[PDB]
């Protein structure tokens, strides 16, 4: 199957900074004919469900504002949450959904410090 | 002064992974003469001496490995340390040297998760 590996693990951030994460699949999730990645960021706040913020590789969902911004292609993807606000702990996945079965990464821990 | 700001506090990551560290500085560190960026980066391992790692915001000192990467420019830049090895625990500070007096950021913990 196609392997997510996400870095770091965690992390601890400050209000109003950058957090950086990081998400590459063992093999290349862009659709030649069609140029998108089928690549997805969820966002998992503490005891809640998870909650798909970007897909597309960049697309965001309706309501996610603007300091979520999902990037990179092909294999390499990076979620850059700027603006950190209490709000944003939760734990962050990427998944592939280029070929069955789709694949979650082990997600990134993203902590208030 | 100019000040520096790091992002994250700190991150956990695993071996053989990417650790990508942010920094900014206040104002832009770029001189617009020669281009160079007056930003370094700094490694220092638990119990040691901090140890300049890169300078001119990508240029690695002799001895360093390639898989520690400076980047960015003006007022964004980023360290980005590729196949995480045990040896890469530390505290990793960036630096401007653009004006007196050279300002440190507060540091980036690097812990092995």
């Amino acid at each position: 199957d196609i392997v997510m590996t996400q870095s770091p693990d965690s992390l601890a951030v400050s209000l109003g900074e950058r957090a950086t994460i990081n998400c590459k699949s063992s093999q290349s999730v862009l659709y030649s004919s069609n140029s998108k990645n089928y690549l997805a960021w969820y966002q998992q706040k503490p005891g809640q469900p998870p909650k798909l913020l970007i897909y597309w590789a960049s697309t965001r969902e309706s309501g996610v504002p603007d300091r979520f911004s999902g990037s990179g292609s092909g294999t390499d993807f990076t979620l850059t949450i700027s603006s950190l606000q209490a709000e944003d702990v939760a734990v962050y996945y990427c998944q592939q959904y280029y070929s069955t079965p789709y694949s979650f990464g082990q997600g990134t821990k993203l902590e208030i410090k």
